[PDB]
């Protein structure tokens, strides 16, 4: 239990409704300059969830579960900065009516929040069904680490991912190390606070591991992300989520979510055979 | 034997839409011979005409069968139109006949309708403009053991459904007709065969060789590649294809057609059958 | 005794409004003699007058009968104009209304109304915008034996009602009144004869020979053509129509005539009775 | 010795347009073999592809040759695309380039170009926006000892001048090379005929048993009809057309053909030369 | 002189105008986390040119000389794909028009073409003014090297930058080598036809150099650039151009313009005191 500014936080009401399957051309654009047919973003995609491999699908930016847009695009910036990861969700219309699912992710660009549901409400869902996500996380800061930095994440959440404070040190659990050259998309965006950027590996075994997951929790060596994203620094260090599936085109791959940055004197990535938000939710 | 594919990689993804109206852009259709027509044209619920019934014979032009599902708005016409896989399950989710399930029998390009098929006890329930879901699957599909055969458009379960045999390396399909390059008309040079139907301007079934052709027919079209964009004249490709809509009384267009597979004469052997209709594995 | 036609091979298709507010462009009406008065028009639910009533004796200018439904946009007023036939089941789809079911009595061009009998306890849980299925069907009906005899807006079981008989290949038409060409205004030359209605200039219908014209009567046109766009004036041609409005204050206008039939003299022969209206049949 | 038309019927009519940017819906064009390329595509002042040159050769799609010619807004783009014929003078109505003439030498539907032939040293004054007259004429053209053979798209004054010849109540028409039905891809089943071309989707001139395909090039479409709307098979139709843009490098894409004449096998007779091609007839 | 297609190549009319200097808020957010209120991109910038430090401006994401932007958003695809950095550019609207200058790079986001005017124009020059760039090198291609791949540069300004063929292998003239972690805004792009990336360096010490300059030609160590943006691949190499100033906030800083990509057993990057455009455009 670190000492945090918690009680200081406000929560607020996110609203969006959920968002069609998005494609701007039938072709997706390989690395190797050919074209393929196959499924994306957006959507209620049935059958990749939080906790699957991140790899082996037939398709590009592919989004876990419940894919969340803003009513209009004056609502994108609350959306996408305020949604932490881990916070309550609630559908608000059509037949799943009071369902509650949690925050896994989000992804910039289209401006998704990502949402997962247990698996009866999914059949119930509709593309354009309202949603409120209790928005709760950002401000929040970590009063004996004041060098070190979080955000976007569900201070509830944060307490549940095996992070030990040991002498001054603050222990992480990661599934991988990722080097700073291997982050691609996204990197220059104004705020870590409202999108993710792309570790642009096209197989997992190109990060040194057998698999990448939805809702890994990785480190990003020599990044630092306190207010625009992907400052390249050496010695700093990043702590991410992984949001969404492999891409096939230059520069993009399995989304990552910033929920910590710093020094590495500070913040010690290590490495473990399992470090998953979808085992605390 | 089964055929090996890549399904379990496949993902599965929500597409939206609403039940289009009855559209007609003139009173008029204007014939092959330069005279005009006032008859019923493509969207809505057609009633009276259903997958499985002649694609001739309606005092009609791209009549579309069963039920034609637009897109809510202009940005969303791609997904539909690509994701969306013959025999997908599609449900109703607003109006009267909420909760009701049907399958798609095809697509249609330019508007950009997928059609659906209900049990007609729905279609008495429906109304323009309400909601629809389409559970989409089968873009990426690849048959394992024959890289050189594409597929699309058609939702695997079905696949396996159409009487199609591995064999000697070769991929043996029932068909009711093979169709010559020539009769194929608008459509082709689309950008992508999986976003689209192409027209086989027959006037007449019997400009086919067959005394009939029926929406939901697997048919051959011959020397047509059609793995990229719609249409590619070449000797010794072949395309397999389902009939999606009626016929037509314009230049150029006639029934309609969706690929489903696509590769070379040395692959895939259309063989000619009396009966390959898609509504016997859906009504 | 039926007309052999090819009623199979026609398309029963969706086409969809909403109930039509009524509708005025300025309160004023400009009558023949260049005054203004200030009555109601078209559009809306009206309670007051229906298929079966006189045309006439209203304080009101393109009054409408019953309920007057609209496109949801412009580019659905085409096919709702177009494949909407006189007689065809209509269907409330919401509101209070909800399942009540009517028919087309008539349309009228311009505005663009498809105009609908419903019974007259369902006009009072009806509400302007409330969405309206009409089950159109009719538009490509042939007379296999009469290829010269053309026919269109007309339901085929409606058709059937009309007293319309064939002998000695020609077809006999009951209609209350045959009027001349030079008495059709407003709406000639539109595009399809499919799409519109043309208005009777009557100020009375004395000018007409007959001492009442009803909504819903059957009329004949004399030496008009009207198989492809309205109004061709051509002598010896015929045509026949159904009265779908009121009668009219300003010059050219007056009762609109939806046409169900056109050809020639020779062929068609309207026989004058002293009714023959569509209420009738309903 | 010129054929007998109705030429003296016809009416001139003044077309508008503004030169056309180039223009790229994506970076990328996708090749028949399912791989992306970044190349020029259509629109604009072309500097270095014109009426004449080869339609193969260049690392470019759908590249139209001089000066591209659009409507100012959508709802002129119907009377821009039909009504501008092959061979119409063109003037320059605005900007430094200001009172040059030069000459329409196709049209593109989809985007909707008229295509335009100005003298070289025309091309460095121009812009994009510049104010086009096209001073159309030929649409009507009617040969009148040959009411089965039809004419579109062709400036009667340049009709003349392609050799075509009447004898024993036939046509003889130089071409360079005849295509059949089954090479002929993209725009078959557009509305009309005298609003657009359609595609020859040969990836190489060897395709077509011809050594060069050349902007400009008269050939002949074999089981075509045109007469209506683009691309009826139909076995023994002929078709006459002028090619008006560059090879292409997506399925069922390639050179695209302006029909100006569409009749029967028993009335037009296509004869293969070395050259024939509108160039010569500036 | 190395074999090329430079004969295949299309050469056309890309238009824009000149832009407003933009600025989205008065307030720059630095890398610390603070607020600058600074000029940023846009406009004609008078007192900055290709040529001069990328460094040591009061100023983020500055654009040397005359920043570009289209008509319509429609337009900005192909002004942003076809413009090749030493493509000829003339002014064609305002007090400056007939003046001509040279692209000097690209800038993706916002969407400028970048160009060098001679310093008596800029005073001439006013936001609005039309630009014309004659676009010319997209399609280029190596004869001889089929796997280095060349872009966004002018084939005869390609031929000045001091590029030698010896042995299978290409060698090229940079100022400086840059690892692929020090590349940032921009990685990711569909097309590096289409865009820059940005050297997030925040002093050119952290690149090794005491300076790095608008206009010099540096390499880009383990990123290929064959597609889209900023591939990382070990022992892929690709060559660029520095084509704006120093930026403020993480992730951001000189943009580098693509113009050849490949692998490192076939191109060679050798480090000089000196490799400019701005010694070359003129
Ligand atoms: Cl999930
Ligand atoms: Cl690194
Ligand atoms: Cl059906
Ligand atoms: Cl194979
Ligand atoms: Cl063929
Ligand atoms: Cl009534
Ligand atoms: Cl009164
Ligand atoms: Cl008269
Ligand atoms: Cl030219
Ligand atoms: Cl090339
Ligand atoms: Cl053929
Ligand atoms: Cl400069
Ligand atoms: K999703
Ligand atoms: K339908
Ligand atoms: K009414
Ligand atoms: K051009
Ligand atoms: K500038």
């Amino acid at each position: 239990h670190m000492r945090t500014n918690k009680d200081r936080l406000v929560r607020i009401s996110v609203v969006g409704e959920i968002a069609p399957a998005k494609m701007r051309s039938p072709y997706s654009v390989t690395t190797e300059g050919t074209v393929r047919v196959i499924p994306v973003l957006g959507g209620i995609t049935y059958n990749v969830k939080v906790g699957d491999s991140a790899y082996g699908w037939a398709g590009d930016h592919v989004e876990p579960g419940v894919s969340v847009m803003a009513r209009r695009k004056e609502e994108e910036i609350p959306l996408m900065t305020l949604s932490c990861i881990g916070n309550e969700v609630i559908v608000m219309s059509g037949d799943a009516k009071g369902s509650r699912g949690f925050v896994t992710g989000k992804h910039g660009g289209v401006n998704h929040v990502l949402v997962h549901f247990e698996e009866e409400v999914l059949g119930k869902l509709m593309v354009g069904d309202k949603i409120l996500i209790k928005a709760w996380g950002q401000g929040l800061k970590l009063l004996d680490h004041p060098d070190v930095k979080v955000m976007n994440i569900d201070p509830d959440l944060f307490e549940k991912l095996g992070i030990q404070e040991k002498n001054g040190k603050i222990h992480v659990p990661v599934v991988a190390k990722i080097p700073a050259h291997m982050m691609g998309s996204g990197i220059g965006a104004s705020s870590s606070a409202s999108t993710d950027y792309d570790i642009m590996a096209s197989n997992p075994e190109d990060l040194g591991v057998a698999d990448l997951k939805l809702g890994d929790i990785v480190a990003i060596q020599d990044h630092d992300n306190s207010y625009g994203v992907g400052k390249y620094r050496k010695g700093a260090v990043s702590i991410g989520v992984v949001v969404h599936s492999a891409c096939v085109s230059a520069g993009h791959g399995p989304g990552v979510v910033v929920i910590m940055t710093g020094d590495e004197s500070k913040i010690l990535p290590e490495e473990v055979e399992r470090a998953n938000i979808s085992d605390y939710l």
